[PDB]
DNA sequence: ATATATATATATATATATATATATATATATATATATATATATATATATATATATATATAT
């Protein structure tokens, strides 16, 4: 009925999300889609207050925390993105 | 009446079959012990959220 993110691009979004980073070297069909769809990947993150930052040298895709530019907050705090001290 | 032969009471010798007693060897069941893997539990360091204590500040 209603409009569909296409199948793909969903697909990438959630492995994106599930282990953090996509990579040419292993995953090839998704990460040429995504770059090839950078503004479909960046809307559907940016209500989570999360981005990909692009590596194309090493052909890689990284999540980020995308919140505010240098706010009040010195240091950015997420709820999803729960911090670790190896 | 004499002479012969046989029979009755009891035990012993020999054989047959049944049954028990003894011993050994075996198979079986079982208890048990061990080992492996897995899950579970506790302790420590750190990040996160909640709650309380203290102080400031408005209204009487």
């Amino acid at each position: 009925s209603e409009t569909r993110t296409l199948q793909k691009i969903r697909e990438a979004t959630q492995e994106l999300l599930k282990y953090g980073l996509l990579e040419e070297a292993s995953k090839p069909n998704l990460y040429r889609i995504v770059l090839s769809h950078p503004e479909e990947v960046t809307r559907i993150l940016e209500p989570l207050d999360l981005d990909i930052g692009i590596d194309e040298i090493r052909g890689l895709l990284y999540v980020k925390v995308r919140l505010d530019e240098t706010p009040a907050q010195d240091e950015w705090a997420h709820p999803l993105v729960r911090r670790q001290r190896l």
